[PDB]
């Protein structure tokens, strides 16, 4: 019977077991003999077929007939990654001919997607056909717009979740709490979960006009939501953030960001923008009676056990995938589109000027997102132009009305209105 | 003065009414309009009594929907009370709207509460009042474009998931049969999509029946050649998901026996009671009597009511604040007699005369395409007996010896159900 | 070579079993022990084959157990399998076990679980086999100092909880009443804990009934009476819940009227099997009868297996660690036939005879102590009319209005339920 | 009718509307007023009656029937404390007569206790009586042992469930987690976590047998858990760590915890302990030494998103009992006592009975790390114990999977069984 092998690459995302059973059940039915590989490529980069056995398990129907449930991945997944060098691709190619892997699917993000079809185009098509599918928290992959990526819909939701208890804390306890989202590629995740959750404020680097931001603008646009809501009784709130601020700031804005120290190198991972952003929120309002305390939404989503839309989901990727073995695609990528499994060749996806996958970001002139700007607590151009409100909010922080004016009004002219 | 929003909700509850009431109310907030909640739908509008109505309406304030996003339910609360029957209550609606001076009336129900809203607008002036309803339904069949769910399907299909999680839990845990019924006699939706996110083993719906009318035995020897066959595989325990809707599918004869070979319950006025029917205990007390022998043991299970108010999820907070926005915008752009839609990310008015279906006069039911590659999916997944399986007979060997049974026997007896439900 | 533990679960599952499996398997494997795990507790034990049994056990390694504390329900399954009836399947337990070289037994499981085990040790040499068995219970009925819970009862209870807070906030979005029947006819704490906890308006248990036998009209006045008090102060809802042991206290004239003013059903041997009772559904259509005029629907809803693998919450999962390491410590202080439980913060295996009850040879059974100032403070925070309450002449009058009845016809045929339950 | 006054203090725990509306509810069938102070203690602290007036609600039945399902608190909280000065205190007795406050329920945890009846003490136990309830995710009340304080089990059971999230995502993509666990005064939600979740290492100030601790001794007591499941073929895990660490650190260690500069210090000359990350120091200096070796090191906190999680049932239950308790305590003449159950009863314990001796403040209730339920949540522990570091082939064994020789091995980590209890 011909040979199926699977593999994870990058981080996992909720959803990556319903690949891999929807994929393993169907193919069982078949009569496929399915395998899967630790750790993505990490032991296939060897090429000693002794360390690749010792890290391979046999993917069978009791192992797989109940996974859907669960977060994670059953075959581990790791960020190995052989397209950087000729010999590993070779190394690659080696133990899968060992195995005879007819059938090799990937699941991950685009660099394991590109080790795929390198390991593939160096190989003989008759011999081996590869197939990945494409797996991303941060829903960017170019679907058609307000189509989402498989672990998108688990990780906002338990987000949300989240934040409906900070909300709660912020009002019993007046505080404003600052949540960064994790993630730098977008800012679909940070504004899915503040607009689910109702919070105040949520900035992504999408909604800026200019091509760099200052660390003084992310301050002061935070500062201005304080302290209108201050204006309107409430010293308490939540303000979500995309880490994705963060890489789209100025070389100037990260030496400020890093405590007015040189940025460290080979590094953002390092950053702490919402902490950063606390002290210095502190030192302008603390006197008002203002209390600001940072907290990161990260790494407990990645693995939380899929919402019924990622299970769906993930099930019919799965599928697709087998289907698109049989009817003798390689090189693609499974994709659902308008309700549709489909596979879709690499290349297409491709943006020319980057050689990756294009990377589809918030869409800041949609509906969607004037929506969600509605019903957050800002100061737009209009709100300037209210000598009234003005008058209130400038009271609120203890300064002049020109005072105001002054230092927050040119932030109309920073993003996006 | 500033314009006054009326809002009520009609019909079932679903999750998300109240982000649909939040959304509305924040936004017209912030258009200085006065906004007001009608308590119970209709069921006071229709006394005509403005003292009445007015001991049953309350001031939706800043305050109280500032965090209703979060909470399953309405606020307000809601009714099944209809006036479109009666002018006299069409007309008493219309007087308490106009005592009220009620110049935007927004209604959060289903096609009832909808048809209801342009009843009472028609006869009521275009500059006085613009009417906007919200289209709100658990089951999922409203006729969006297909694959885009209504508010609060998302929420009740998430929550059916973990529900039965902890049945296939149990099932393996200590081997036997769940009968999981989905409430709902409208559509299939609902039962499929917990089935397909659970991983259920089984799924019927209404819609997978070629014939116009389904039998009773057909649905015990669907269920039964299931069986059978996880029993081939070692297997004497499963989860298999039940959509209320075959009931009401159900021919004359079905019911008959349905109801415990009784004649079917009536209400006063000659309509069959099909809410005192338990199809799911039904079934499992013929399949006992059938399958009780070799080791299998089976119980019905409801997934009704703990859906309705259970907390929005993600999906359905963002859906019902661009709906309750979308209702907003309607009113100020000059729209009446329509429903707030969301097609395609994008919520706009939909006229509520261009979604009715010319031939009833209603607006048209979105059921289960089971054509559609998601329904051929799901089943793949399933347990059960093909065409191409009921011709293997190495297979039709195991299962009928798994039912103590001969070979030529069991194709007597399940092979005709190739010709019941579309394959 | 390394001792042999065997571990089997027996009866029903409660959340917690893969936490005890971990806890042992854990610890004996730290020790160097060698484990094993019975599939379906003694099902296959009981054939005698041991190539049978080798086919269904299956070696609990580290890598099984390290991340089972997370999940409900039991890796290596349940059955109610039980050998105590028969030496001729007691004696195959024995050659299986001594063909496994088994030196220690685990068994976690209720009363048969746990008798079958001793029995099996009884005749085996004391040297060879060492036999400990965990209490089980969902029910919360075992003997232990009161307000001390089983493991796994916290987390039926708050799984509970989250169900009827859905149906209360449903009951009041869309008025109704809900008779929620919490299944297990034990006892009633797990009715009374779901109720407590949720806030319902009413809980019913048999261990509040005065009488050695209940009437089925005294359950119906009992829910009647607190509708109709929370329709005297403008609230149509609500939320009652009902032990399912209501049913095995019931008369023999309660249990007809309860199958329908029917024989009640029965098995080959006699015995009436209150399985099919429908208790909930047959209250509603009688007080649909009696309330419908007034404007009251109520509907029936039942927890019951959804429950019992539901993952454990933390307090189960450290309560399930302790005891599993606590039957490793009880084996290697040379302890047999024992029974594992925790009391007063100490897990310690406690011989069989001293929880055994004689008059039934089971262990005791620990039922709600309505004595009890926590069943007091229930009570308090329910509706309900007192003793107190039925002396109120404006009370009575207004309740008895509610109800469209004479102030003397409600007291005389409601005041005697003062002496059908404790006060 | 005479007036039933509640306020909460300190920060919220899950279950404060429980008591809230238990209280509430039994006071209104008793005929009572009831009135509740929005943030605690903080505007009756002023002594100005008109700002306390406009930032007092009415506790009614409509009010607080159905709060008993929600977190958080609907009369939000405050850590202002009267204790620090009789001025204050004086205060505070102003305005509860001007408000003609009878009784007075506070709840809160030991600190706003203690705040209570330093404003007891100074007023008539027959002219006001006050009870206070005990609150707080810490578990650090003087209750009676294995009682737990309200709030605790639902904290401890939703920290079991991030953490298993942050289990699976460390074994599917393998690195190690250093969960931070917000609370700095004992070490009760820390081990409670780790032991439901299956944590691989807990870390409580309890169990270091010094008075001070050194930042290099945690950092090792980190690292040889990672060396020996490194041993074992594992190169991932997760490590609780009770923030209460950094308040037992030398001045030496927090020298080095706040990257080697000076910590930083209120106008009073305190240390912040607040501005310090446990977790984040003590990732970098463990990448640093185990980078090479395949390990990653993350740090994460569990703190503000446990505190006002909806309550679970235990703690429905538990808060239900305490608020009717607490209204009994007043109907039976009690005055300066703290709600507690034991043995399924609830009643008042006179607050003296409660107080330290030498320090004159409510006693704080440590984990006894001589019990039993400690000695069994260790045994699950990944660690090196004394016998560990006795035995030959394990340190020959881990010290391999460290990249050093056994002696080397020995001489940096085996003192570490004299600086915690083992
Ligand atoms: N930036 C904002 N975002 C959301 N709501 C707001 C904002 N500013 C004001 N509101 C609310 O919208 C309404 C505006 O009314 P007013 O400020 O009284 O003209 C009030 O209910 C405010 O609380
Ligand atoms: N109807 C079905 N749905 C899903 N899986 C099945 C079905 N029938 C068989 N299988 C599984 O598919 C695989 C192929 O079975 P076989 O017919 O033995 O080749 C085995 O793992 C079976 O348990
Ligand atoms: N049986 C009951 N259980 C709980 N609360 C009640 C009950 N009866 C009345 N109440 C409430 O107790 C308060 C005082 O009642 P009353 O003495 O009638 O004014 C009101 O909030 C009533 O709604
Ligand atoms: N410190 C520890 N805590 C918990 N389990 C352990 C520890 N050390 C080893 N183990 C496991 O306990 C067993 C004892 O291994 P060994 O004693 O080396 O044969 C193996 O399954 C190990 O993985
Ligand atoms: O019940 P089990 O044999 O463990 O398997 C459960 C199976 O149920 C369904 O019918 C699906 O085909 C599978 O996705 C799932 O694995
Ligand atoms: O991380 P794994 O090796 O898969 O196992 C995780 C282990 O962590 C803890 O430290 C306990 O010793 C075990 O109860 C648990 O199984
Ligand atoms: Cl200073
Ligand atoms: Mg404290």
């Amino acid at each position: 019977a011909p040979v199926l092998g699977i593999l994870c690459g990058g981080g996992p995302a909720p959803g990556l077991n319903g690949v891999i059973a929807g994929a393993t059940l169907y193919a069982l039915r078949l009569g496929w003999k399915v395998i899967g590989f630790m750790e993505g490529f990490k032991y296939l980069c060897t090429g000693d077929v002794d360390v690749v056995k010792a890290h391979t398990i046999d993917l069978t129907y009791d192992i797989v007939s109940r996974i859907h449930f669960q977060g994670g991945t059953i075959i581990q997944t790791s960020r190995a990654n052989p397209r950087k060098s000729p010999e590993l691709q070779e190394n690659v190619r080696k133990c899968l001919r060992a195995l005879k892997v007819r059938y090799f699917l990937t699941i991950g993000g685009d660099d394991t997607a590109s080790s795929a079809v390198s390991v593939a185009s160096g190989m003989n098509g008759n011999e081996i056909s590869v197939i990945s599918c494409p797996k991303t928290i941060d829903n960017d992959l170019p679907l058609p717009a307000d189509q989402s990526t498989f672990g998108f819909h688990t990780a906002r939701s338990l987000g949300m979740e989240i934040i409906r208890n900070l909300m709660v804390d912020s009002k019993s306890a007046p505080r404003w709490f600052l949540v960064e989202a994790m993630g730098r590629s977008a800012g679909h995740l940070a504004l899915g979960m503040a607009e689910a959750s109702g919070a105040h404020l949520c900035l992504i680097p999408e909604e800026f006009k200019q091509d760099e931001i200052e660390f003084e603008d992310v301050v002061e646009l935070v500062e201005a939501t304080i302290l209108k809501r201050l204006a309107y009784g409430k010293n308490y709130g939540v303000c979500v953030l995309a880490e994705g601020l963060v890489s789209k700031m100025s070389k100037k804005a990260l030496y400020k960001l890093f405590g007015n120290r040189e940025p460290p190198t080979d590094l953002l991972d390092d950053a702490e923008l919402a902490r950063s952003l606390s002290e210095e929120l502190l030192k302008r309002l603390g006197n008002l009676g203002i209390r600001i305390t940072p907290k990161k939404i990260g790494y407990e989503l990645r693995c939380a056990d899929p919402v019924a839309f990622d299970a769906v989901y993930t099930r019919e990727l799965g599928y697709g995938a087998i289907d698109a073995f049989l009817n003798g695609h390689s090189a693609a990528l499974i994709v659902r589109e308008n309700g549709q499994v489909k596979p879709v060749q690499f290349k297409d996806l491709l943006d020319p000027a980057t050689g990756r996958v294009r990377t589809r970001l918030v869409d800041v002139t949609s509906q969607s997102f004037k929506v969600a700007r509605v019903y957050m607590w800002r100061m737009s151009k209009k709100d300037y132009e209210n000598k009234d409100l003005v008058a209130r909010v400038a009271a609120a922080g203890k300064m002049t009305p020109e005072a105001f004016t002054e230092k927050f009004a040119h932030l109309t002219d920073v993003v996006v209105e």
